[PDB]
């Protein structure tokens, strides 16, 4: 299954931020609230906002931060890239142990979809190689965050900003830097051509081997360079050393070398599946990470 | 449009670990009662329970131990009365869901929540979940205006890999029983009303390739549906699909003709919302709640 992390530690951090008639979601950690900076924007200055100039015309008392219907008094404000940081006079007592991290394409995370500071649902997302996610977001969702949880430490990696004309979604890390070549303005922007997440397909093949489905295992190997050149001819991502390293645990568990599995996938790309299934599916799955695979058997 | 689970925080605060002897599983702590699968007492259930004392039960809520001051059994569920009320108890109800309805599962191990995902109660009263050793006592639920409706407590994995469990009154969904015994489910069928709901979701999200100019009657559609092991579509289902048909301007029986064509022709390697298979685990409410 696509399995999200339990969302409770994040739910306790969700607030709403209103500037004018514009309300979006914010993230309340200790005595700072993080939210998309375009909350300060007006309907007439959003085609290309001068955020620096627009923020100079703003004061602490222009910002309405609410935990539910309880107002949190704002005592400071600053901008860091595309996020606004509102210092408030109350430390959130539900603040979990947390980190801010920037994830890489192929990595998965849970999204807590929120409207008016109230969580509405949770689901797993994979960052595509073109730095979009296939999410489920409506108006009012901006400021919803994505996260992973490791040993009760919440690593926030995504804050929601945009829906591209193709219906996929784009956002920033929690330091306000967009994933991919996008901008927080009211314009139609296009992602790069997407590719298949090779390291995740490999993890999926390891998962099939773990469960006894191993017809696709062959008697060949490859170099990583040779595989990377063939992979790109099939719209598959090239592998990095970090991808090879994160496949280590599954490689050891099955006893199938990473480069051996690469040679197995290489056959699958050049010969097709031939009406055979892998884990009961005609299509190769590329949104399970190596960690997701080990977790679903741990 | 994605499979979306309810936020799990209100349930996480209720999960505890229940231990009897060498057996441990998860329990649900609401006010001053912990609910868990009764086979936690096993190494004839009424005979085995009468032989247990309160002190045979260890209940851990995080790192604090709750003292069991009483115990009873309601069908396949054990009810352990504890000396502490759970301050995190949400407003809650116990409900028995209908086949074809969906819920969120909070998979837990050793009293610690691990993952959350959406399941449907299959027509054969199994669920297609993701549960491992130690997942017993994990619960399924829906949330409506901060009220948690608990509908499922997890008990077993069938040889086929699907899952079986009880409502919170301890009564199994399906013809299953809580013994260490291989059990087969009845023949499963596809939840027709949900497939139609999902095709409507695809149209609301700008996918229209499966639509056709044809229409069908309700009975003619049901003849083909039954031939393909789909559940019958009732007029109540047609009524429930009203909002989605109103939103999209596609009559329910028009969408039925689309589904009939899909069933007789196949998808021909094309895709709907990324799936090569017809999806039947979104209810009409699930589609409305998410698309709007
Ligand atoms: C002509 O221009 C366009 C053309 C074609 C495609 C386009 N797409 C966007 C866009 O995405 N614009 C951002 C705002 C900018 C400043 C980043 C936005 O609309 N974000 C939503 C979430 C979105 C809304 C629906 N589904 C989501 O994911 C917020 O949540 C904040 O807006 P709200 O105040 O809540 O309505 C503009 C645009
Ligand atoms: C001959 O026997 C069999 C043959 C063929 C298939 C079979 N299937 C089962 C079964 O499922 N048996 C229940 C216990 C009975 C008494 C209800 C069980 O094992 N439930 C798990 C969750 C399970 C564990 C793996 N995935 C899950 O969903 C608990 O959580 C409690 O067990 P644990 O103490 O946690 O290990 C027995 C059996």
């Amino acid at each position: 299954r696509k399995m999200a992390f339990p969302s409770g530690k994040v739910e306790g951090c969700m607030v709403q931020v209103t500037c004018g008639t514009t309300t979006l979601n914010g993230l309340w950690l200790d005595d700072v609230v993080y939210c998309p900076r375009h909350v300060i924007c007006t309907s007439e200055d959003m085609l290309n906002p001068n955020y620096e100039d627009l923020l100079i015309r703003k004061s602490n008392h222009n910002f309405l931060v609410q935990a539910g219907n309880v107002q949190l008094r704002v005592i400071g404000h600053s901008m860091q890239n595309c996020v606004l940081k509102l210092k408030v006079d109350t430390a959130n007592p539900k603040t979990p142990k947390y980190k801010f991290v920037r994830i890489q394409p192929g990595q998965t995370f849970s999204v807590l979809a929120c409207y008016n500071g109230s969580p509405s649902g949770v689901y797993q997302c994979a960052m595509r190689p073109n730095f979009t996610i296939k999410g489920s977001f409506l108006n009012g969702s901006c400021g919803s965050v994505g996260f992973n949880i490791d040993y009760d430490c919440v690593s926030f990696c995504y804050m929601h900003h945009m829906e591209l004309p193709t219906g996929v979604h784009a956002g920033t890390d929690l330091e306000g830097n967009f994933y991919g070549p996008f901008f927080d303005r009211q314009t139609a922007q296009a992602a790069g051509t997407d590719t298949t997440i090779t390291v995740n397909v490999l993890a999926w093949l390891y998962a099939a081997v773990i469960n006894g489905d191993r017809w696709f295992l062959n008697r060949f190997t490859t170099t990583l360079n040779d595989f990377n050149l063939v992979a790109m001819k099939y719209n598959y991502e090239p592998l990095t050393q970090d991808h090879v390293d994160i496949l280590g645990p599954l490689s050891a568990q099955t006893g199938i070398a990473v480069l051996d599995m690469c040679a197995s996938l290489k056959e699958l790309l050049q010969n097709g599946m031939n009406g055979r299934t892998i884990l009961g599916s005609a299509l190769l799955e590329d949104e399970f990470t190596p960690f997701d695979v080990v977790r679903q058997c741990s």
